């Protein structure tokens, strides 16, 4: 599914993303647009060897199973295909352990490249 970018941004509220662990609802958006361009199929390969999955490319390094990633943790407990869905409960519930483990959002390098320092509001202006 390639989601809208209100679509998007009240899904995130509807799953209590919205200020967690401080960071303002446009930081997450904004995010998604760089990460996936808000597509949830989206794959990006490694040079490690390791995939990133879905909205928020969650990486199979550290964080969920993808079968191929020999000595990796899956600290989601959860296969990588369940973080491609149309609904993005588990990439949501997968995305709070990450920015709650001491790098908050730098662990997004499109964030902190893209994202960080900037107006981000504008990317929930206009969504009711
Ligand atoms: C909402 C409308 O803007 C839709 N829109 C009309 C054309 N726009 C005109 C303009 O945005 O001022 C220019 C192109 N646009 C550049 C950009 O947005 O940065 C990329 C395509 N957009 C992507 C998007 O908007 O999400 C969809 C088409
Ligand atoms: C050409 C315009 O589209 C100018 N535009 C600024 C104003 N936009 C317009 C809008 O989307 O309504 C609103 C803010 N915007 C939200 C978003 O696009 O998702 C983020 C910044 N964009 C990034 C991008 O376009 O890739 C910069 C270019
Ligand atoms: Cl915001
Ligand atoms: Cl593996
Ligand atoms: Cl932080
Ligand atoms: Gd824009
Ligand atoms: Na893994």
């Amino acid at each position: 599914k390639v989601f809208g970018r209100c679509e998007l941004a009240a899904a995130m509220k509807r799953h209590g993303l919205d200020n967690y662990r401080g960071y303002s609802l446009g930081n997450w958006v904004c995010a998604a647009k760089f990460e996936s361009n808000f597509n949830t199929q989206a794959t990006n390969r490694n040079t490690d060897g390791s995939t990133d999955y879905g909205i928020l490319q969650i990486n199979s390094r550290w964080w969920c199973n993808d079968g191929r990633t020999p000595g990796s943790r899956n600290l989601c407990n959860i296969p990588c295909s369940a973080l491609l869905s149309s609904d993005i409960t588990a990439s949501v519930n997968c995305a709070k352990k990450i920015v709650s483990d001491g790098n908050g959002m730098n662990a997004w390098v499109a964030w902190r490249n893209r994202c960080k320092g900037t107006d981000v509001q504008a990317w929930i202006r206009g969504c009711r």
